[PDB]
């Protein structure tokens, strides 16, 4: 089992949580407490006998009180070999079995908005060093940098010690918190000490750490394992939803929830969004309620919506839960739920329902890819262009305030559909859909097909420019009145000749919004 | 800026050492080492000041607290603005560290090599790393380099009397880039083979990873959206380590479609060309004659599509290939190598950005980040039971004859790497009809039969996840399709199966799915 009695324990913690209770322990059981500056203090002040690291080292300006060899030739002399044990013999040296340190909190100097200098007077140089001292002979030494752990102590210590295979574990931990404390002033110094000059949008070096949430249903296929972790820096997201009811989530659950919620926000009027394989196959606001919301999307392409995953930018209604109880959903995700709506979709047994946080606008956004990593700012619908008071009118008459605000939707919407995308929009719902085309005339003729009768009348709205008027023209033939697009081809005023040929009213935005 | 009087050196990795030295002491630098850094400067008749002699305790523990001594720490720790600092060191008879040079053995580079547990845990640097925080944390007062590339920094340093504040200070942020990294790869490799979980777990409880800015993108997904490119100095290289021989500058999207056309291809043992647009392949082909021939016949698919399209090879571009390819509206082409000439003739028109890759390696993890967090997962690299034609069931029909059998087989490993729903129609190993990233697996069937048009009469299809209802293989049937592979697995299956029995079409089920997105 490898357990070692613990004789003689080595406390340095900034925070004092649980310090007197794990002393009084530690003190009753016949432990020696070798300790510095106001640790040692706090266990005396209890009058729980104390050595003093100073007394082991016989050295007294501050900055370097446990960088000494009495302390770490104590912490990694190896006990398994015969010359280690000798050479602490005659340096009349004893080892230490427990370590106890938790390190000066400099990512919470820093997020209560410290200067420069307290913020690097926070940079702990002895408390890692011995962290990772006594985890790197984890063979003899236990380390503990949690206050958390305090009770596993006091049960090791009645038990007589901790076994080999705890030890491995403690000094794997500690490995980890290091490096999250490393991550954390390696990441503040390159943003607040050190930045670039001009400064740049991206810096130098990027480092992160997760932990994991749980093991995922399967991987984007079932002969694919998959795992979630969370980002305990971060603001909550997808990864640290709240799961109400349903069978466990799957990877694709995850992505299209992530997906559909992000389509949700990205609309300002009660908004619900239905997504399969990541796209949208409807979305539709409201100003009468949710439930009206998520009927319009429906309406859409009920067909799809068959498995879909649902998102609400707003608390589901009862109202609404009954019908998405009829329809086969496999996720549905919201702010919140009415009193009595998780009953009813608690009458379905495996429908994922899901409570998330409002989103936080403006960050950035990792894409992996084969060696490395794509980091980008996220589009956020706030460009120039994306404001309609900034849209050029290149032919017919000006939209009626209605068709404007359809505009601004199918427009908004777009953003949320894979590229080559055309969303055809009408009473602020989508009717038609063209998603993940490798051509634009592709992807209008699918809004086209899809839409069906609903197109006459409809609304537009093209992701990237026409770079031929074919694309507007197969919307324009199918009777659409009003068409919104980045513009920026060569070919523009061709496109413009045909939208003016049929009659149709073209806006021209100068901002694009591809999505993959 | 401060005089740099006196340098501790421990480097695990020697090289520019002599010259660093050589400079130092001809500068009137005192240098302080220990162990095999000493050597190399001595044994060239530098002198050095040993570690032992600044600390004056024996030669214990196979040198694991050589430098763990307050006459170190207290020299590179003292903040030398305070003048009580500088007064301790006066009463305790320590001098100040204005450079402090440390390298650590090459732990992340060194642990696919390492000889056991016990080998790679005596590996583990506690002095080295502790030196390299006191002094990048002492940064208004000592200068930290932890590479031999700032040696050339450091000689330009001693001939305008120091580093300066603002040099110290970009030191220090590296020095704790380098820690982290190290410490990444520590903790790493401590949660996989020190203390692993039981039951076996695919995937650690903690991850951990760092990267190293590569460029500046063109823009991001779209023009009013910054974005950078990272590398994985650690990981197998990938498009993220390609090399630009030509072309106008990537943007975020050439390296999305870069990287999703390089999966297409190495999807195939056949010499096979992917040609993407938007992350979607528009025409993928194999050949046993050529990649001309390949890239032909992937071109043939759709050619209005291959207009501004990428394209990968799995082999090296010839000059046959460039000289057609040179005829097309290209962004990017991703392959392992180029033929002498290729390039030449790829160099005609300006933007074509050309890039070598390194062959991918094939089992490896996805990283997926989400809203708060990350998805991690198997890559599917194609190799599932069902993955295997003779592991497939024949539901209805005759047998495939072996043409349409190695059709089959193309078709479905091509479905991989189309997004879902997807449908891929195929025939003499080149798609003819690709139906790609649809909400519902009847309107991918429409898509790719409308874009097959007459090449779809006789051809054989692949489904990358299962019929929920039969209409979407009616759609493939009506339009001449003879043979169809999906995975099965529907409760309605035998409904699916019947419709084709009604058709006459031979049927496969794989038990295996390929969704993609
Ligand atoms: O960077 C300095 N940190 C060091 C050192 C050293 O630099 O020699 N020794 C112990 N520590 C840490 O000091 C804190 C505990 O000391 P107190 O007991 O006085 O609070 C805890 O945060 C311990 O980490
Ligand atoms: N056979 C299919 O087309 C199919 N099978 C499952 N799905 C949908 O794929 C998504 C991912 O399923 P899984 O959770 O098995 O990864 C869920 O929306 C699901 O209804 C499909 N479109
Ligand atoms: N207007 C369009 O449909 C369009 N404009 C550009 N593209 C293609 O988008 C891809 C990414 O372009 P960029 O690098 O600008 O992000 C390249 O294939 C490019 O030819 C389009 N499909
Ligand atoms: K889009
Ligand atoms: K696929």
């Amino acid at each position: 089992d490898g357990r070692r009695p613990i004789r003689r324990a080595l406390i340095s913690v900034y925070d004092k949580t649980g310090l007197v209770d794990l002393a009084q322990g530690l003190s009753a059981a016949g432990v020696e407490i070798i300790s510095t500056g106001s640790t040692a203090k706090t266990i005396a002040d209890t009058g729980i006998p104390v050595t003093p690291v100073e007394q082991l080292t016989g050295f007294p300006d501050g900055r370097v009180k446990t960088l000494h060899p009495r302390v770490h030739a104590g912490l990694l002399a190896d006990l398994r070999k015969s010359e280690h044990a000798a050479a602490l013999e005659q340096l009349g040296i004893e080892a230490f079995e427990l370590v106890v340190v938790n390190l000066y909190p400099f990512s919470q100097t820093v997020e209560s908005g410290a200067s420069v200098d307290d913020c690097v007077e926070q940079i702990d140089i002895g408390g890692p060093a011995m962290v990772r001292a006594a985890a790197k002979n984890h063979p003899s030494a236990a380390v503990v940098t949690d206050p958390l752990g305090y009770h596993g102590v006091l049960a090791a210590l009645r038990a007589g010690g901790f076994t080999l295979a705890e030890r491995k574990r403690l000094a794997s931990l500690a490995f980890q918190h290091i490096a999250e404390y490393d991550i954390a002033v390696a990441s503040w110094m390159q943003q607040t000490l050190a930045p670039e000059h001009p400064v740049a949008a991206f810096p130098q070096w990027f480092g992160r750490s997760w932990r994991r949430v749980a093991m995922l249903r399967y991987g984007e296929n079932p002969h694919q394992q998959a795992a979630l972790y969370g980002d305990p820096t971060a603001w909550p997201g997808l990864a640290q939803a709240e799961q109400l009811h349903g069978k466990d989530m799957s990877y694709n659950n995850f992505t299209d929830a992530d997906a559909a919620w992000r389509a949700a926000f990205d609309h300002e009027q009660t908004c619900v969004a239905i997504i399969k394989h990541a796209n949208p196959c409807g979305i539709a606001i409201s100003s009468v309620s949710v439930a009206d919301a998520h009927r319009k999307a429906h309406e859409c392409d009920p067909l799809s919506a068959y498995g879909g995953v649902i998102a609400a930018n707003t608390e589901v209604s009862v109202e609404m839960a009954e019908y998405v109880s009829t329809i086969f959903t496999e996720v549905i995700v919201a702010p919140g739920y009415a009193p009595g709506a998780l009953d009813v979709l608690a009458r379905k047994k495996n429908i994922r329902v899901l409570v998330a946080a409002e989103p936080l606008a403006g960050g950035s956004e990792l894409r992996p890819i084969s060696g490395g990593l794509l980091i980008q700012q996220s589009d956020q619908l706030d460009a120039h262009g994306d404001n309609p008071a900034n849209w050029t009118l290149a032919t017919g008459s000006p939209a009626d305030p209605a068709t404007l605000t359809d505009l601004v939707f199918a427009w908004r919407a777009c953003r949320a559909v894979k590229s080559n995308a055309i969303v055809i929009a009408a009473d602020g719902a989508t009717v038609g859909v063209g998603m993940g085309q490798v051509n634009r005339v592709d992807a209008a003729r699918l809004a086209v097909e899809r839409g069906g009768e609903r197109v006459r009348g409809a609304v537009a709205a093209s992701d990237a420019f026409f770079p031929f008027p074919d694309g507007l023209e197969t919307l324009a033939a199918a009777g659409v009145t009003a068409v919104v697009h980045p513009g920026g081809s060569v070919r523009d005023e061709e496109v413009t000749e045909a939208a003016a040929k049929a009659g149709v009213t073209l806006y021209l935005t100068g901002a694009r919004h591809f999505a993959h």
